[PDB]
């Protein structure tokens, strides 16, 4: 049982509290965090995840980085016997679910935004979302001579060099490369800041002047210079059948609508690819893996228009796989797909949301495995209950434990949202400890990940670029891998 069981081990990470380093670049409560981290260590947790906030670190001005508070944080994590998942967080904290602290992007960038409002994702009404720089400015040299991708590149390089000792020592297991709002490769199509409420369809975020011009040039090249961006897609809180765009036989299935949706979703593929190229250059030779985050847009998954996925930039339909192209893009970077809505069951969602989180998880994970990449995940919402943990464990090993060897299917890791005093209360923490144990296939905590075939080797160069047509060959629908109806390693087991 034991070593066969150890090859079934799926590591568990815990997100740190938001604002552990505050907006003033102060590590405010090391002593309190220490006590919490030592509890996690004794509970068997493998490591922790933290946002390395751009708006904290590069606040003073371009290339004026202050890494000192984060060095103190990393030092503490190391002392407490935990590894670290470091998010390169190029986004704002404050306007998404659960955000309890306010960390804008650097003021010097916002200053440029006051003169050029088109550096922000923009909806049809003209509202500027300041949480992330539009993909439109990725390669526009408008930030005191740098492009947005150069900013991100320079930041990652500075992190790699200034944290070189922690990297060499093996503290950092993965670099989560932030690619949009909430760190995710997506558009801000469901902004609470503009009055969105679940389960609204959301809105397309491509009306900044850079994206609009790019679209207009592309439709002209396609022989349709008169095509305009969608004007019949409704508003954030609509339902799909209320809109010309998403109704049955609506604009989304027309040649115009299909072209738009392809263009819009391709912008994210290319944004992720180009930024991961820079991440690979920055961390070349380091014993880390790269990861990206994919949001779980489960509402409207069960209707043919998938409207909320579409407005988020995931062009996923019943007959078009919008996620497997992302997995294929990751393959050349040897990168992890971290899918950030892992814990849900369909029965938890209201019927009117047409919500399919179980099936969405199965689709995304299956696509990653079909494309021979590693797949990780997170719970979306705070959960302390056995139903949630058993669903996570199911997704972690969807065909169960292999008593005879490694499992044919397993996730590469799960990161739990989030460390809080509530997690550490007696009953909640007791159930969490059982979750960890079952994720670990009933084995004790295993400090050396080589033992469970998660050795960390130096980051190699990315493989050659994959052209967009080859990436989009992965839109071909495929059957998912079969899932058990329940895990064989329940917490109450
Ligand atoms: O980008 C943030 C977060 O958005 C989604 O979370 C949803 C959640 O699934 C809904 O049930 C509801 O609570 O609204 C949340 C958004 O405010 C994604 O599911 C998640 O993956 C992503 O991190
Ligand atoms: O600290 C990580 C990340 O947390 C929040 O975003 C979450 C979202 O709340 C979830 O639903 C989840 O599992 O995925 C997102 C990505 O981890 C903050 O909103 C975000 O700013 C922060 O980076």
């Amino acid at each position: 049982s034991d070593s066969n069981m150890l090859l079934n081990y799926v590591p568990v990470y815990v997100m740190l509290p938001l604002g552990v380093v505050n907006v003033d670049n102060v590590f405010e409560d090391p002593d309190g965090l220490k006590e919490q981290l030592l509890q996690l260590r004794a509970a068997g947790v493998d490591g922790v995840m933290v946002d390395v906030w751009w708006g904290i670190i590069e606040l003073k001005g371009p290339k004026q980085y202050d890494w000192r508070a984060y060095r103190s944080l990393l030092q503490l994590v190391q002392e407490c016997g935990l590894t670290l998942q470091a998010i390169m967080s190029f986004h704002q904290c404050g306007g998404n679910v659960g955000d309890i602290v306010n960390i804008p992007i650097p003021q010097w960038v916002l200053d440029i935004g006051e003169s050029n409002h088109d550096i922000f994702y923009t909806n049809r009404s003209g509202t500027r979302n300041k949480e992330y720089l539009t993909v439109g400015v990725d390669n526009e040299p408008i930030f005191h001579g740098r492009t947005a991708i150069e900013i991100y590149s320079d930041y990652m390089k500075s992190f790699r060099e200034n944290m070189s000792d922690f990297l060499e020592s093996g503290l950092i297991i993965d670099i989560e490369v932030g690619l949009g709002p909430a760190g995710e490769l997506r558009y801000p199509s469901y902004p609470q800041s503009q009055g969105w409420e679940f389960p609204g369809i959301g809105e397309f975020q491509c009306y900044d002047k850079y994206l609009k011009a790019d679209f207009k040039a592309a439709v002209a090249r396609a022989g349709h210079p008169e095509w305009e961006l969608p004007d019949d897609a409704g508003k954030y809180n609509d339902v799909p059948e209320s809109t010309g765009f998403f109704k049955s036989n609506g604009t989304y299935v027309t040649e115009k609508g299909k072209f738009f949706l392809t263009w819009y979703s391709n912008k994210l593929l290319n944004h992720g690819d180009q930024i991961l190229d820079e991440a690979n250059k920055a961390f070349l030779g380091c014993k880390v893996k790269l990861a990206i985050k994919v949001s779980g847009i489960h509402w409207w998954y069960k209707v043919e228009n998938h409207a909320a996925e579409l407005t988020a930039g995931y062009y996923n339909l019943n007959d078009r796989d919008g996620y497997r192209p992302i997995a294929r893009m990751l393959s050349r970077h040897h990168a992890i797909l971290n899918f950030v809505c892992l814990e849900m069951r369909d029965s938890e969602q209201p019927s009117d949301a047409k919500s399919g989180p179980q099936e969405l998880v199965q689709q995304v994970l299956s696509g990653g495995w079909r494309e021979d990449i590693r797949v990780a995940g997170e719970n979306a919402l705070p959960r302390y209950d056995a139903t949630a943990y058993n669903q996570i464990i199911l997704n972690a090993r969807p065909q169960g434990v292999n008593n005879n060897g490694p499992p044919k299917l397993s996730m590469f890791g799960v990161t739990y949202l989030r460390l809080s005093d509530d997690l550490l209360q007696k009953s909640n923490f007791n159930i969490f400890k059982k979750f960890v144990l079952k994720m670990h296939a009933d084995q004790d905590y295993c400090a050396n990940p080589q033992k469970y075939n998660h050795a960390i080797t130096p980051l190699k160069p990315s493989a050659p670029k994959i052209p967009i047509e080859v990436l989009l060959e992965a839109t071909k629908p495929t059957l998912p891998f079969p899932w058990l109806p329940e895990t064989d390693m329940k917490v109450d087991g």
